[PDB]
């Protein structure tokens, strides 16, 4: 059948051009940005995703610059990239990953069931690890939502993706406030703040968690006004102090709504506590990605005996690097459990 052979630049290694052949090119996503194809590498027979985007010669592609410097087991890896036509197109060859949290959470949803807590723990933890990692380089995803969380059903491994909105956030510089999707935007973004920090990613992550527990989005609405009301129903009315810290220079005064009332009965208290600590009005009061990994809701993953429902072992969860722990090294004493310290 058809066989394409291109010369590509490795994702991270030194610029030693590679010859890459692949066939079976079917489409797997469309969007303002461009297209994403699934393809099968001729040699190894491995599947890959190729993300074709328009290359605006005027500048260097920011998605590319950010992806080239990332290397983490919970982030889709960029293998090689190459330019071409279809009038200049940039093509990113990334690892192929079967499902997405969006799809998975949906199969349980239109079946009146919820994703087994053990999976919520595994997936949420890996998301937080990936955030702790990119945040250490000063990079903010800015579009954390279920659809950008890829999953391998079998291994229970999660990989963050879509860095098309990602950006190095330098304190003092302003950034557009129209990033991030409907249900997952942090309050300060809705209020149009221009000086937001990486915490917006934590708020998004919090919405993902809450969603996996509830079986539906926690803060829906077709408009900002509607989303704010849903937020206020749960967190209550923001004191002026908080409205201030969200920055932007007047709503149905409602009070504290105990989060246990929010989740199904039987929801673990720890899950509820972790939410309350992520979904906070004041951006600086939210846990950091690393602090979240060390939260008690994840203690079960730190148990020597824990196994996946299908009997296999849990993925690599403690191979932390100094880079990852840099936001707060002392945490390592919790993030890396004893049995992970046994030498032999
Ligand atoms: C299956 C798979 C998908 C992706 C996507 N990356 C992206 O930036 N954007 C994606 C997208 C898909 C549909 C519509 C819009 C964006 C998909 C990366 C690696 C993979 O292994």
């Amino acid at each position: 059948s058809k066989v394409t052979t291109v010369v590509a630049t490795p994702g991270q290694g030194p610029d030693r051009p590679q010859e890459v052949s692949y066939t079976d090119t079917k489409v797997i996503g469309n969007g303002s940005f461009g297209v994403v194809y699934q393809a099968k590498l001729c040699d190894s027979g491995e599947l890959v995703a190729i993300k074709k985007v328009l290359q605006d010669k005027r500048f260097k592609n920011r998605e590319l610059q950010i992806m080239r410097k990332l290397d983490h087991c919970n982030i889709v890896r960029l293998r090689y990239f190459f330019y071409s036509s279809g009038e200049v197109y940039l093509n990113l060859v990334l690892d192929y990953v079967p499902e997405t949290v969006y799809r998975v959470a949906r199969h349980y949803s239109r079946a009146k069931q919820t994703l087994p807590v053990i999976y919520v723990k595994l997936y949420m933890y890996q998301l937080f690890r990936s955030l702790a990692y990119i945040h250490s380089f000063g990079i903010c995803h800015r579009d954390i939502k279920p659809q950008n969380l890829l999953l391998d059903p079998d291994t229970a491994v999660l990989k963050l993706c879509d860095f098309g909105s990602a950006k190095q956030l330098v304190r003092g510089e302003p950034n557009v406030s129209y990033i991030c999707s409907r249900y997952y935007r942090a309050p300060e973004l809705i209020f149009g703040a221009t000086d937001y920090t990486s915490s917006i990613d934590v708020w998004s992550a919090g919405c993902v968690l809450a969603e996996l527990l509830l079986g539906q989005p926690i803060f829906p609405g077709d408009s900002g006004v509607d989303q704010l009301v849903e937020i206020i129903k749960v967190l209550g009315t923001p004191t002026r102090e908080q409205i201030r810290e969200m920055n932007p220079n007047k709503f149905p005064q409602i009070k504290a709504h105990p989060w246990t009332k929010v989740f199904r009965p039987r929801t673990p208290p720890e899950a509820i506590a972790l939410c309350s600590r992520l979904l906070e009005y004041t951006p600086t009061a939210r846990l950091t990605p690393l602090e979240a990994c060390a939260h008690s809701f994840f203690d079960e993953l730190r148990d020597p005996n824990v196994k996946l429902p299908n009997g296999r072992d849990t993925p690599a969860l403690f191979n932390f690097t100094t880079q990852e722990l840099s936001s707060n090294p002392p945490l390592a004493t919790i993030l890396i459990p004893p049995h992970a310290r046994i030498q032999a």
